[PDB]
């Protein structure tokens, strides 16, 4: 065979997954061994082609194989580890390059429609990739991400939706990169939505006007919720208005990848880490 199969990475409801070497380039890749979340990876990453999404190398039968760059470590293990301690820069750097990789997917009409720290990957030269293309789908297609990340229109069972729900995802990886936590741990689809309200403020026909006509919405408590300055104690004015941009309730109203990247904070002192720099595990 073409690969020289070196560690199992692991195990899930597809595939087994795979550290392995090209056997011809000597270059170390991740094999992921498997119909409709395996066919959708290959359709949507041997098209596309950006510095911060996971490159498809190569595929084969019998198992599907499928040979993606192998990246070292993920933003969950930074998140996760201890004698890492996060700098304002190395966030910057994150969000810089989860930014652009999802600008260019938000450009090619593609929603990631999973994105957590585990599926933001980390090369040794701290490039970070997009993984996982198996929950995306194209603007296009007819008709949903893990629940602390997931967006509250989305939770009210909305059925048609955009860009806003890859960019409330955003924001909570932000707030777990800058508080080191998870934002909003429900422990069930109406937890999440207590907790986003009792963190964020229960919103009103005015922040969301369709609000009270999505398939799903039900009379909460008001909460007045917490102001940002008081959760995110250590930012600044400029994060602080990219993090309020990426959590409004209204979809539309909702900051893009676009508009996000146009924001002070990306061109305001200090300017993100270099890759090389980026904080490193072991
Ligand atoms: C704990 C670490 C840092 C160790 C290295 C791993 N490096 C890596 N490089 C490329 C890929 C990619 F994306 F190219 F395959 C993947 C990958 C993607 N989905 C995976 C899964 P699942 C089945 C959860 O989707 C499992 C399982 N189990 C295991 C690995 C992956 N991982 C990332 N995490």
């Amino acid at each position: 065979k073409r690969y020289e199969k070196l560690d199992f990475l692991g195990e899930g409801q597809f595939a087994t997954v795979y550290k392995a070497r090209d056997k011809n380039t000597n270059q170390i890749v991740a094999i992921k061994k498997i119909n409709r979340t395996a066919l959708r990876e290959i359709k949507l990453l041997q098209e596309l082609s950006h510095p911060n999404i996971i490159g498809l190398l190569d595929a084969f039968g019998s198992n599907i194989s499928l040979v993606f760059d192998f990246m070292e470590t993920d933003l969950e293990v930074i998140i996760k580890d201890n004698s890492l301690v996060l700098t304002p820069s190395h966030i910057k750097a994150y969000m810089l390059m989860t930014l652009q990789g999802l600008e260019y997917l938000h450009q090619h009409r593609i929603l990631h429609r999973d994105l957590k720290p585990n599926n933001l990957l980390l090369d040794e030269n701290g490039v970070l990739k997009l993984a996982d293309f198996g929950l995306a789908k194209s603007f296009g297609d007819p008709n949903v991400v893990t629940r602390w990340y997931r967006a509250p229109e989305l939770l009210f069972g909305a059925r048609m939706y955009g860009v806003g729900v890859d960019m409330w995802a955003v924001g909570c990886i932000l707030a777990e990169l800058l508080l080191r936590v998870p934002f909003l741990p429900g422990d069930s689809d109406l937890d999440q939505l207590t907790r986003i309200f009792e963190t964020l403020g229960t919103p009103t026909e005015e922040q969301w006007p369709d609000m009270c006509s999505l398939p799903d919405y039900v009379t909460f408590k008001s909460f007045p919720g917490i102001p940002l300055h008081h959760i995110f104690s250590a930012a600044g004015d400029d994060l602080l208005d990219l993090i309020q941009g990426l959590f409004l309730f209204n979809p539309c109203a909702r900051i893009t990848a676009t508009q996000a990247l146009k924001m002070k904070y990306f061109s305001n002192r200090p300017g993100p880490t270099p890759g090389c720099q980026l904080p490193r595990p072991n």
